[PDB]
């Protein structure tokens, strides 16, 4: 009888991914709302046990009809201790709601990138390790670290890969939700953004080709899935739960 996790989705192609499968395997109910279909947001954040946000094909700075309402809802989640998890745009929106800014990156990241946890105990707790990680990226902008948050992960071309707030909320620039078929799908929807593509700037130091992105895909997805599951397992410890005051046997 847990209240559902509310998942905010911004397009048809960017679904819950591994996160959805993880919740299904925990028998945690979840409800998706599509911002691109103008689905209404709940007035009361406490109607959900936790708030998750996926990525989307827009900038966090774009002037969209649901933007003020969603930023206010994120603020309410943080005030009410309803945990928030944000993936790519979702990480950016968590940061913006809390006072951070989203700006254009000097260089984009598209494909598999080397990343290093910050040497802080929060990185060990949430990511499982201080060892190098491999991240899946597809982004042109970056969040600042929001006030009160702890920076936990960096890459060469994007220092701000992840942060944690209040031991409860976590935002990522990268996509920890990926499954192999989604990588394939995204590459097929937008091939021109990839190295060699019609829209790609050949000077980009961290934009990979389709061939590079698909190389050893299943094995590197399994690697990602395992530490993503560590993050998700930590994050759900924070779900809001109505305490029973009596039984019903």
């Amino acid at each position: 009888s847990l209240k559902p996790v509310m998942i905010i989705q911004f397009s048809a192609s960017e679904g819950p991914g591994h996160f959805g499968d993880f919740l299904a395997g925990e028998h945690i109910p979840f409800q998706v709302l599509r911002m691109d279909r103008s689905d209404p947001l709940p007035a009361e954040i406490r109607d959900c046990s936790g708030l998750a946000m996926m990525g989307g094909p827009m900038s966090a700075n774009d002037d969209l009809p649901w933007m003020p309402t969603l930023l206010a809802l994120i603020r309410d989640a943080v005030a009410q201790r309803v945990p928030v998890i944000g993936h790519c745009l979702g990480g950016q929106l968590l940061a913006k709601a809390m006072g951070g800014e989203v700006t254009d990156s000097p260089h984009a990241e598209i494909g598999w990138v080397r990343a290093w946890p910050q040497h802080v105990p929060q990185a060990l707790e949430w990511l499982g390790t201080w060892d190098e990680l491999e991240l899946f990226e597809w982004h042109y902008q970056t969040f600042s670290i929001p006030p009160g948050a702890v920076h936990i992960l960096r890459s060469e071309h994007c220092a701000n890969q992840a942060y944690v707030l209040d031991d409860l909320h976590i935002g990522f620039q990268c996509h920890i939700e990926m499954q192999a078929h989604m990588v394939r799908e995204w590459c097929s929807i937008s091939p021109e953004e990839l190295k060699g593509g019609a829209e790609a700037d050949p000077a980009q130091p961290m934009v990979q080709s389709a061939v590079e992105i698909l190389r050893d895909l299943d094995v590197r997805i399994a690697t990602l899935n395992r530490w993503a599951e560590h993050v998700y397992a930590r994050w759900i410890k924070g779900l809001q739960r109505e305490g029973h005051h009596h039984h019903h046997h």
